[PDB]
């Protein structure tokens, strides 16, 4: 597969993109509250996508019909946004990707709706430690298994288990381009990280097993085989001569 190595005035784009990504993702959160619905919160990030002079990358993506993906609970990733009302104790995953100038910035966070039990908590915090621990092993000359790896290890040894069949993924002036960023791995194998390389890290987190189920039904919606809670967050960094960079800060 070709690898793509980008210039700084790519970079400078990307910032921006990542940057409108983040503002989307602190914007929303006061609004995040018990009796709400995940298409109040797909209209109000639409609304502040489009009025930033920059597009909703999800809408219409191979079909999908909303601006943002919204996953409650035991759902893993890209529940699609909904009329059921969020409940006190939720914890919700909401995933942005806007298109600003033509350059994609992919972000997402967990949110608290109302007050979140300790359990929750846990999973919660390990999982955005278990993607820190990924992208801090980002530099020229680390190999791609690395990142798998140091997620695998940290996510494991903390007793949660690690979502294997959906990744990150190199992104720039298209959504999703090569390489896979898989979330799971063996140390020191696979392709040699370049200066110049822009991806995201995702990794999803079960407080259960590790399998998964993608609902046949609306063709989207990933939930745990075992209703066990999931986690999840993600962010879109370049590769630089001293190590990462995060755009979506
Ligand atoms: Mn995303
Ligand atoms: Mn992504
Ligand atoms: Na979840």
């Amino acid at each position: 597969s070709m690898i793509k190595i980008h210039t700084e005035k790519d970079f400078i784009k990307m910032r921006a993109a990542g940057k409108l990504a983040a503002e989307t993702l602190d914007f929303i959160t006061d609004h995040v509250k018990p009796n709400v619905t995940t298409n109040s919160l797909n209209d109000l990030c639409h609304n502040f996508i489009t009025s930033h002079n920059a597009i909703p990358a999800p809408l219409n993506y191979k079909g999908f019909p909303k601006s943002i993906c919204t996953s409650i609970n035991h759902v893993v990733c890209h529940g699609i946004p909904n009329d059921k009302p969020l409940k006190n104790g939720d914890i919700v995953n909401i995933d942005v990707t806007v298109i600003l100038d033509g350059w994609y910035g992919d972000t997402s966070r967990m949110y608290y709706v109302g007050d979140v039990a300790i359990k929750p908590k846990r999973l919660i915090q390990v999982t955005y430690d278990a993607m820190m621990k990924g992208i801090e092993v980002v530099r020229p000359g680390a190999k791609l298994g690395d990142i798998g790896y140091a997620i695998q290890s940290y996510a494991e040894k903390h007793n949660y288990s690690v979502v294997r069949d959906y990744t990150g993924h190199g992104i720039g002036r298209v959504f999703h381009d090569k390489p896979s960023i898989l979330n799971y791995g063996r140390n020191g194998t696979g392709l040699t990280l370049k200066e110049g390389m822009f991806f995201t890290v995702e990794p999803m987190i079960n407080a259960g097993n590790y399998d998964t189920i993608l609902s046949k039904l609306d063709g989207w919606t990933v939930t745990t085989r075992d209703k066990s809670l999931s986690a999840q967050f993600e962010h879109t960094i370049g590769v630089t001569k001293d190590g990462f960079e995060i755009f979506t800060l």
